[PDB]
């Protein structure tokens, strides 16, 4: 029983884990690069967006203070309010996006081709119902978050990835339409997987409660925004270059999202709770979550510049993904790549704030990161295209931490220097073993740049070892 419930919550994550990978490695088979899947991504952009937001608990924070104040009727009113409110928007919002489809196209795709613009609208037709879905499933969400903390609606999305990667696979008979489906029956069926909690609630028609949420939701939701702007704001830049940009930068963020994910995030979810819990020991906690993200996140950073082009060509290039779309790919993740340290240490500082209920300055953060990303995407983006859309995001991170570090005044420096020699000596040692040319190399120099950097690892952090 409470080995069994252990294994499987284990499974699910590992599997949550692979799963978006697996679906932009059948993207790249089934699409490679092309104007249909820039459309693609463009019409499911504004809802991941929001539930992006939500996920971060743009929802939970306003919702769940003033929902658990409450008791008896007058709770089910107030959700109800929430419910009925946002739904008439949400209502709104797509009656206006069917009439006024570009008013949409133009915050993410702005400039891409005629067709890719029409075949946007096309499947926005198909992508703006799932809004309705992604807010109730997030109302859901919080309403379990007074249950308990967190537990699975985090795999939730999982759900999303199976139906759009089925939708790919039956794109051979239908096209891009099949995935974008797939997206929206995804939205739907997550909505479904945690109805319950909003299901056991009696249903009010009144909107009583709604205008004192949004009060206190708006601003909240605004700082998620802020801080979740970055990539609409990328999209819509390279989208005045050639076709498939969007795509493009998509293929790059899977292989730095996968490392930022276990390394930087999990980390910080860490961080947060402990701290949350022991306040008093805030420095010390973010220390240790500081030292153990720079651990990883560093070396990785060096191998996943170095190997690149092999990693890339060995998950993407297959069937419609082509030689050119490796080199393209390659170039934006090392851009991409050069950042990973940098919004690891901004992940952990930002969540060591909120969990001592500091929202200025996360908020602050957020806002230099985003400016210097939108006027580094307008320089380097003419210069360089996509891969200077990239490097703009690197670059605006590096400068979100030194804000955040010098606010936050406490670094582990010996560490930091620890980890980069031992990162190089990995680098100095990989770069001896790449004297072949063969599209599986890349594996046995990931295993020998693991085991030098283990090794040097070892040596400099003996006595923590032994004690
Ligand atoms: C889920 C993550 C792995 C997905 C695809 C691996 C692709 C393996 C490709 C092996 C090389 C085949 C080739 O044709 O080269
Ligand atoms: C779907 C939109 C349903 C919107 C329901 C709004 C309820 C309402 O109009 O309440 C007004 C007042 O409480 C009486
Ligand atoms: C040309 C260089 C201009 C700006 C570089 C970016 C530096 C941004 C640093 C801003 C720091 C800040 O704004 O601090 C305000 C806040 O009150 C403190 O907590
Ligand atoms: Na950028």
């Amino acid at each position: 029983s409470i080995l069994f419930s252990s294994i499987l919550f284990s499974i699910a994550t590992f599997f949550s884990r692979i799963l978006g990978l697996f679906r932009d490695v059948l993207f790249a088979k089934y699409f490679g690069v092309s104007y249909e899947l820039d459309a693609y991504f463009i019409a499911i952009m504004f809802p991941f967006f929001l539930r992006k937001v939500f996920g971060e608990g743009a929802m939970s924070s306003a919702f769940v203070p003033l929902y658990s104040e409450k008791s008896g009727e007058e709770k089910d009113k107030f959700l109800s309010s929430v419910i009925n409110g946002f739904s008439l928007i949400i209502l709104a919002l797509v009656i206006l996006s069917y009439f006024f489809p570009e008013l949409i196209i133009n915050l993410f795709g702005a400039g891409s081709s005629h067709e890719t613009k029409i075949l946007a609208k096309k499947l926005l037709l198909i992508t703006s119902p799932s809004i309705y879905f992604i807010f109730l499933w997030a109302i859901s969400y919080s309403i379990l978050n007074t249950n308990n903390k967190f537990f699975w609606p985090a795999l939730t999305p999982s759900i999303s990835n199976i139906t759009i990667i089925i939708g790919t696979f039956l794109s051979t008979k239908y096209g891009i339409i099949s995935p974008t489906i797939g997206f929206l029956i995804g939205s739907i069926l997550m909505f479904f997987s945690i109805i319950k909690s909003i299901i056991k609630h009696k249903y009010y028609f009144t909107i009583k409660h709604f205008p004192h949420f949004l009060k206190l939701f708006f601003p909240t939701f605004m700082t998620m925004v802020v801080s979740q702007i970055n990539t609409v704001v990328d999209m819509n830049v390279v989208s005045f270059y050639d076709k498939g940009s969007i795509s493009y930068l998509q293929y790059a963020s899977r292989f730095y999202l996968l490392p930022y994910g276990l390394f930087a995030v999990s980390v910080s979810t860490v961080v947060l709770s402990k701290i949350s819990n022991d306040r008093k020991n805030f420095n010390y906690h973010l220390n240790d979550a500081l030292k153990t993200t720079l651990f990883f996140t560093i070396p990785s950073m060096v191998g996943l510049i170095f190997l690149s082009t092999p990693i890339i060509r060995f998950f993407y290039e297959h069937g419609a993904f082509t030689s050119k779309d490796t080199l393209i790919t390659s170039k934006i993740l090392i851009a991409y790549t050069l950042g990973l340290p940098f919004y690891g240490i901004y992940s952990t500082i930002s969540r060591s704030y909120h969990a001592i209920k500091n929202t200025k300055t996360p908020f602050i953060a957020a806002t230099i990161v985003s400016l210097s990303n939108i006027i580094l995407d307008i320089i380097f983006g003419l210069k360089y295209g996509p891969i200077g859309v990239a490097l703009a995001t690197s670059i605006a991170g590096i400068i979100g931490v030194l804000y955040l570090l010098f606010s936050v005044k406490t670094f582990p420096i010996k560490d930091f220097l620890k980890i980069s020699l031992n990162s190089l000596i990995m680098l100095f040692v990989i770069y001896l073993t790449d004297f072949t040319d063969n599209e599986f190399w890349f594996l046995i120099q990931i295993l020998i740049g693991i085991l030098v950097y283990l090794i040097f690892s070892s040596i400099f952090y003996r006595d923590l070892i032994r004690r």
